[PDB]
């Protein structure tokens, strides 16, 4: 269950109140690894429980930490929504933030929410890019990178974006995890040059 697999008493509670009564394979074989600071990479679709899988030992690492802590990214505005939700739930009651960027907003809203310092940032690659190019998202804090659905950002031209933030943000303190269903050479490149020979978990 989610309290063997290392989760604190107040998460394990939030998840079962959303209905998380047992964890879903992806769940039972990467968080225990995530929580050990590992690289993740995931070879993963959507309906295996992989939001749970980053986001459930991302809030355990935030939790009680101060200013910009994690970026997910993400290939659309959908995801990010639905990613941020997620984590919200997770994180209900313990004080963790998590901010929203994608397009279609004006920056100065987002860039507001920023200024406060939140644990958890979860974008779409563009948008992000014009908060590092304002210096309006802080890179020195950022601890966990996570990727979700890194051949889909390709699909929609985001591979050079995608290769920009992970050359931007520090490395060395950093834990990145990468979830896709494909890995063509363009992400097989980014697993070589940004992250940690990572463990795969299929
Ligand atoms: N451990 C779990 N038990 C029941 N439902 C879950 C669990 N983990 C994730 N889900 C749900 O599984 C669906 C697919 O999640 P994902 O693969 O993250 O897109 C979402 O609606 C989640 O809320």
């Amino acid at each position: 269950n989610f309290k063997e697999l290392g989760i604190s008493d107040n998460t394990v509670q939030s998840l079962e109140s959303m209905g998380f009564k047992e964890p879903t394979p992806i769940q039972k074989d990467s968080i225990p690894y995530a929580l050990q600071g590992i690289d993740i990479l995931g070879q993963a679709q959507t309906g295996t429980g992989k939001t749970g899988a980053f986001g459930i030992p991302l809030i355990e690492k935030v939790v009680g930490k101060q200013g910009v802590q994690s970026l997910i990214l993400a290939p659309t505005r959908e995801l990010a929504m639905q990613v941020a939700e997620q984590l919200r739930e997770f994180s209900r009651g313990q004080g963790v933030q998590v901010v929203t960027v994608f397009g279609g907003m004006p920056i100065e809203r987002q860039i507001k929410a920023l200024k406060k310092g939140p644990q958890i940032v979860v974008g779409t690659p563009g948008r992000v890019i014009d908060h590092l190019n304002r210096r309006t998202l802080k890179t020195d804090g950022i601890h966990t990178l996570i990727l979700d659905e890194a051949d889909e950002m390709m699909n929609m031209g985001f591979i050079d974006d995608m290769r920009f933030i992970m050359d931007k943000i520090p490395a060395v303190q950093r834990q990145t995890m990468l979830f896709s269903a494909t890995m063509p050479k363009a992400i097989q490149a980014l697993v070589q040059q940004f992250m940690k020979s990572p463990k795969i978990i299929k």
